Formats: structure tokens, sequence, C-alpha cells
């Protein structure tokens, strides 16, 4: 939530902000704030069976949001509905490109260098959006 | 409007004149004494709407001109005339040629240059003009 450009720290400003690790178990773990139990109250010597049906039904809403219900938008799909771009000002994501980035190595051939190599890595590739209708002004950021 | 080759510079003389950077925003700006205001003189109290009328006329003669018509040839051609080319004295043109130079990297396979480039560009290129007709004694000058 910086305000400013100003706000940001030498690092970001100059090269943007850092992302996430590409996924892995060690990388994409659960929220941190996951239940690992879930605790029910119960009268001194009995329990509500019928309550403790509903505790289990109450922790699996809390579940299903904390594990992949975080955002309102997904909520909202989560009950088979839908929402505008503009419902919670999300930027609207028009293409989405990847690609690995090969290349080759260069052989050393001086007294010292011979057997040594270098490599180059030099990738081409396309990157392209189909026409698109611009309800609104606004901008269209591309991003790598 | 140099006299003789020797009241050219320097620089000049050796490597011609320069010219105009490609065209963009910053180096093809309307000609510098492009109108910003039109003036009309009005009496004290009252505005003459006809003389109104043929004040914007005539600014519009005077803007076309500014724009786009600074040459008596262009000028004429406004009119839908012509003028042959001994008019104002223009060289005539008898061919244009443009094209991209491109080139290659070379590779650095030293200890020290093991992983540099220099950049060698190199460019074929045919130049060609038609059969053309002399009418008078003269000069076919080629510039690159």
């Amino acid at each position: 939530t910086e305000a400013n450009p100003s706000n940001l720290n030498e690092d970001d400003a100059r090269y943007g902000f850092r992302c996430c690790h590409l996924k892995n178990i060690w990388s994409a773990p659960l929220p941190p704030e996951t239940k690992l139990a879930e605790e029910m109250g119960i009268e001194s010597n009995s329990i509500d069976i019928m309550g403790l049906q509903a505790a289990y039904a109450q922790l699996h809403t809390e579940q299903e949001r904390t594990y992949f219900m975080q955002r309102y938008r997904d909520v909202i799909s989560s009950f088979g509905g839908s929402t505008s771009y503009d419902a919670d000002n999300r930027p609207l994501l028009v293409m989405h490109t990847d690609f690995w980035a090969s290349g080759y190595d260069v052989d050393g051939t001086d007294q010292s260098s011979l057997g040594q190599f270098s490599g180059r890595v030099q990738q081409t590739f396309k990157h392209s959006v189909p026409r698109f209708f611009v309800p609104e002004h606004g901008v269209m950021m591309t991003l790598a």
C-alpha cells in the first residue's frame, strides 16, 4: 500500500516488486494461519452432538475460505455467481504469455581459456494481445 | 547559401551538410512561427461579423501556407495546377531508395573477452535508376 513512488525503496522503485518463487512444497505452504485444530466447547459432562455437527459445517466454511477463497471475487464464484472487474477494482488481465529462455555456449579458444565455456542465453518471443475493446479511459500495461 | 566550397566549414565540407532527425514529436514541430492566436480589430463597441468571417478565411490561407505550402511549387499544387522543375530551379529527383542496415555479432573467445560481443553491421543493397532521358547538359548526382 505505498502511497507515492517516493515511498518505495531503492530496489523496488527501480526494478519492480518481488514476486513469489515458482510453486513447490516449501514456497507454496498453506497460508500461515491455517487451522491445525478447531476447538468446541462442551458442558462439564455432556456434548451436544447436534452442535458438533454444526461446528464442523462452520469449520468447513472457514477452511474453504482460508485455503482458496480469501478474495471476495473467489467467494462469490464459490456460489456459482460472478463479479465484474469493477466489483473489487481488479485490473483486467488481457493476455498472459509464458516461455523458457534458452541460448548457447561460447567456446573459449586461447591458451588458458581453451576448454572453457560461457553461457549466452538469447530467446526470441511473441506476445500478442487480440483486439480488445476499451470501455473507459485508462492504461494498457504490459509487464514481464 | 554558401558561395564557394571554401565558405564551408571543416565538418560540412568534408562530410556533407547535416539533415533532420527522423520525424517524431520533438523533431517535427510545426514551424516555429506558427500562429497561436489571430487578432482582429474591432470598433470600440461593435464587431463586424462579416469581417470576422473574412478574417477567418484570410487566416486559413495563412495557415495552409505555414503548415504545408511554404514552397512556391506546393502552393501551385494547392490550386490543382503544376510546375516544371525549371520553375523554381529544383533538382529533379530521379530515384529514392531506403533500407535498414543490419549485420551480426562477433563472439569474444579469450580468457577475458569470453562472453563479450562486438557488433559488425554489414548490409548489401541495390539502388537502381530506370533509363532516364537527359533533356539538357548537366549532372546526375547520387547521395547517401
